[PDB]
């Protein structure tokens, strides 16, 4: 099987909520990916895929950003990133961040698969790992989660 759409509910303890599609209609293209969240702070907000689709015990479980090629955090235009890395939503004045992204290293299919991983938004902006710290080198300092959610086939 080869998934062509991906879809993940995003829910957390407060009132950020959101659902996120995704798209990738050849094997070897971009993933599109679109949707809103709702509940945010006005401004900027990091948007990962974490490494596992799990909450067991909680963030940890999720584990890190993903990251099968062993690269330091870095924004989603940067050839060293994670996997992971789709950089920073936008929440507007109304705290709706309208989510439009196309990315080519994040995929439905292969290595670089994200379903059955999980989605999250943070609660501060991703700073792309030029914070100058060791955090901004693993997860951007973008803080606690707002909402996450696992990755779904959804066509
Ligand atoms: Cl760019
Ligand atoms: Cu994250
Ligand atoms: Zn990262």
């Amino acid at each position: 099987f080869m998934a062509t759409k991906a879809v993940c509910v995003l829910k957390g303890d407060g009132p950020v909520q959101g659902i996120i599609n995704f798209e990738q209609k050849e094997s070897n293209g971009p993933v599109k990916v679109w949707g809103s969240i709702k509940g945010l702070t006005e401004g900027l907000h990091g948007f990962h895929v974490h490494e596992f689709g799990d909450n067991t015990a909680g963030d940890t479980s999720a584990g890190p950003h993903f990251n099968p090629l062993s690269r330091k955090h870095g924004g989603p235009k940067d050839e060293e990133r994670h996997v992971g890395d789709l950089g920073n939503v936008t929440a507007d004045k109304d705290g709706v961040a309208d989510v439009s992204i196309e990315d080519s290293v994040i995929s439905l299919s292969g290595d670089h698969c994200i379903i059955g991983r999980t989605l999250v938004v943070h609660e501060k902006a991703d700073d792309l790992g030029k914070g100058g710290n060791e955090e901004s080198t693993k997860t951007g300092n973008a803080g606690s989660r707002l909402a996450d959610g696992v990755i779904g086939i959804a066509q």
